[PDB]
């Protein structure tokens, strides 16, 4: 278990012992078998070679895979699946010093396996959760080895068939550059984008693992091209919905019962249309806040933090369908429904408020006090608006006549809304007087303006990173428009072309997706 | 902020108005109530009866909430930020102003600069 | 268009090859000739003089105005009007 399988010559790697290494491998020792373990604490890999590769060893792991005797494998991967290339990864901190050495570590290893094993390509693998090395650097937040990852070439002929980035010329300050995407947009498994867009946002770089060189041009691409009218289309779509719900929601019928007969006149079939209309954008909003947690599943902790937009076009649906089962069971009630849905919509259109750059702050502040400042201060605020509430209603016993009529009053002393009247008579005056004064320099003076001190400090905080906050929203919306319509991706074209550049050593030539782009420093002359 | 605060005072006008059609009597009458409500100077009254009176509180109590202490301080918040960033620099903002008026009065008679002898010689 | 009048003596001012712009005038080639075009992107001036210029080579500048086989014309100017100052 603790001790399962390992050796001396593990103790030996994490000593960094270059003759004990060398001698249990010389009298024999095998190094294909893996210890694993509860303690494997830190997870360095279960493979010897792993580990050597992990503790800045590269003349072990050179030693282990060259030995005549027994070579290390460079592909085997642990009871779970994690391989070598992924426990590089795994172990990456972002931190400068840690960046540099992983990244050399990673390079070293990989053309290792190139010298050695040109036929077969091992950054392809993947392990059981099935996202290969730069996808699970993206989705574990590793800004700095995805960076590397995506953006790396090699000038050795032999060695430059295995790069990402093929530079096409340098002229002067401009060094254009030919990127891959060869597994970034449209790959099966997995995209690097949607791993970035669709995590949990305690990974911590996704805001700023966008400004990356390939995949800040391929979204202002996809933006620019195609995506940015499908965009305006759905907004203007919207807009005529949520007007002719809100014609057909201030002209219903208004004496009688539901359901209501159809009157012969031009004036009433345009309501009926209304409404069928109305309800039918109720049901495609339904239909698509199931799929969308169907897809995606996310979890009930966090359902709220990552998902705010999207519980808010299901709930508006979720009132209107509420509305058409009382608007059919012969209920007058369904009304408190519907206007519930009609209120939901029209400020549900700080949603697309999002594909524009400068406006698209408001909406997120919104979301974000109301989840982080205001829920939290709903648990402070009540203790005092239930204990100024009872002590007050139970003082003058013998507008403030009941608990809820109490309540509300104390509320608009809250809000700056109340009167300190004391004009009718009550037993023990002095203090109730005194309560009520209390009460409104603790709850209106105190307590209200330390709500409004701490969103001030979210607004201000949430206000500098205008840029980061707007290009993660584009980038969901881009990735979602994209993912709608099948024949849309299909004809869209993403990749900039599918070129023949190089020639693997196997003597086939290789034609991949790839993707020009340039870039302006002459500071370097 | 105009169109951030008017999707919320038409869509809780609109959503008020007709739930109440049996002072928020009228799409006017009802817009300009709950402005009122944005800026403090609004009345929680609910003394008038009305169909789906636990609904018609809520959206009220919700409006208020929503645009009198969550959005309304958002902008008293980020304007605040515009009158801290343009009093640091009042050196540099007023010097362009007066230069601005300088070559506008200069340009604005000819006797005056031909007279003006602006170089010193 | 793209490589419109650009010659090997443009590629050598870039690349801060001494001896290639130097006999580049030297075989005769003259340097009142202009290369224009869209990617002229980096606009560092269509007169090889102001190419020169601006890529940090005051000896080839001074090589080119005092070239004695065909100096350089200082005043010269694009087709919109820049001139080397201008650039
Ligand atoms: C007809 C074409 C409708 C498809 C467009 C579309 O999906 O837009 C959609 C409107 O879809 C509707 O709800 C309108 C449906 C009824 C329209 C009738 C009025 C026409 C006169 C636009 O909205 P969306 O971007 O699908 O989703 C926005 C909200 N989430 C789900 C992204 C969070
Ligand atoms: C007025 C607020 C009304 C409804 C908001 C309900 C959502 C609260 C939790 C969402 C954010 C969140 O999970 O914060 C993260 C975790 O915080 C929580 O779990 C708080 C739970 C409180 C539940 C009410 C950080
Ligand atoms: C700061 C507080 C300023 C307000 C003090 C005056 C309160 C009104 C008041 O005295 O009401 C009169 C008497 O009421 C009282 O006795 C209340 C006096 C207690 C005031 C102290 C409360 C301060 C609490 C904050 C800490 C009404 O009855 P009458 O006029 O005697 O007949
Ligand atoms: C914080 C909110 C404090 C105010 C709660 C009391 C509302 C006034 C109230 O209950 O009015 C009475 C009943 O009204 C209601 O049912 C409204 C209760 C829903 C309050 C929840 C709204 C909170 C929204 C913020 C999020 C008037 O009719 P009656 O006295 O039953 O005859
Ligand atoms: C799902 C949640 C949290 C929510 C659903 C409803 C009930 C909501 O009250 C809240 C809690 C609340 C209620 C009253 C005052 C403050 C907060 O907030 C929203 C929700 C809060 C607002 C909406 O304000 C917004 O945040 C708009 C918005 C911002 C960012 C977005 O990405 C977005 O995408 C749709 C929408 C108004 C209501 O939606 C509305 O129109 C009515 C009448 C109720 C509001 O519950």
């Amino acid at each position: 278990s603790y001790y399962k399988g390992q050796t001396a010559l593990h103790i030996a790697i994490e000593r960094r012992n270059m003759t004990l290494v060398t001698l249990l491998v010389e009298n024999g020792a095998d190094v294909q078998a893996a210890a694993n373990g509860d303690f494997f604490g830190f997870y360095f890999g279960e493979l010897p070679l792993s580990l050597a590769a992990c503790t800045n060893q590269l003349a072990i792991v050179k030693f282990l895979l060259q030995n005549s005797w027994q070579p290390a494998d460079i592909s085997a991967r642990d009871s779970v699946g994690n391989t070598v290339l992924h426990a590089l990864v795994e172990v990456a901190d972002n931190t400068v010093d840690n960046t540099k050495f992983v990244t050399s570590m990673y390079n070293e290893i990989l053309i290792l396996g190139a010298k050695l094993h040109p036929t077969l390509k091992l950054e392809e693998i993947t392990n059981r959760k099935g996202l290969t090395p730069l996808a699970l650097a993206a989705s574990s937040g590793k800004i700095g080895v995805l960076a590397y990852i995506l953006q790396r070439e090699i000038h050795e002929p032999e060695c430059r068939h295995l790069s990402r980035k093929f530079t096409e010329w340098a002229y002067g300050p401009v060094h254009s550059s030919l990127y891959d995407l060869s597994c970034i947009d449209t790959c099966e498994k997995n995209s690097v984008l949607e791993v970035i867009a669709y995590s949990s946002s305690e990974t911590p770089n996704r805001h700023d693992m966008l400004l990356v060189e390939p995949l800040n041009r391929l979204l202002q691409d996809k933006w620019d091209r195609f995506v940015k009218r499908i965009f305006y289309f759905n907004f203007f779509v919207y807009c005529l919905y949520m007007i002719i719900f809100t014609a057909a929601a201030y002209y219903r019928p208004v004496e009688g019962l539901p359901p209501y007969k159809l009157k012969n006149t031009v004036g009433d079939y345009f309501r009926v249309t209304g409404e069928i209309l109305s309800v039918s954008g109720g049901v495609y909003f339904f239909f698509r806040g199931i799929q969308y947690f169907l897809q995606r599943r996310p979890s009930l902790k966090s359902l709220f933090v990552d998902s705010y937009s999207e519980i808010l076009f299901f709930v508006q649906s979720l009132f209107m369908l509420v509305s058409v089962v009382l608007y059919f069971s012969q209920r007058k009630e369904y009304v408190a429904s519907m206007v519930f849905s009609l209120a939901m919509g029209w400020t549900n259109m700080l949603y697309y408020t999002r594909g524009f750059q400068q406006m698209g702050i408001y909406a997120v502040m919104i979301e974000k006090m109301i989840l982080r400042d205001l829920c939290r201060f709903m648990f402070v605020y009540l203790v005092f608006l239930f204990g100024f509430s009872t002590a007050v209603v139970t003082l003058i016993e013998d507008s403030y006549n009941s608990l809820y009529s109490t309540c509300l009053e104390l509320f608009k002393f809250t809000i700056g809304m109340g009167d300190l009247e004391f004009t009718e008579n009550y037993d023990f005056k002095a203090v109730f007087i005194i309560l009520l004064l209390a009460y409104v320099i603790l709850t209106y003076i105190l307590l209200l303006n330390m709500l409004i001190a701490l969103m001030g400090e979210t607004v201000n905080k949430i206000a500098q990173e205008s840029k980061n906050i707007w290009k993660l929203q584009r980038a969901i919306t881009i990735l979602d428009t994209e993912k709608s319509f099948l024949k849309c991706m299909r004809k869209a074209f993403r990749s900039g072309k599918l070129l023949q550049v190089g020639f693997t050593p196997d003597g086939k030539d290789d034609y991949r997706w790839c993707f020009r782009v340039d870039e302006v420093n002459w500071t370097t002359w």
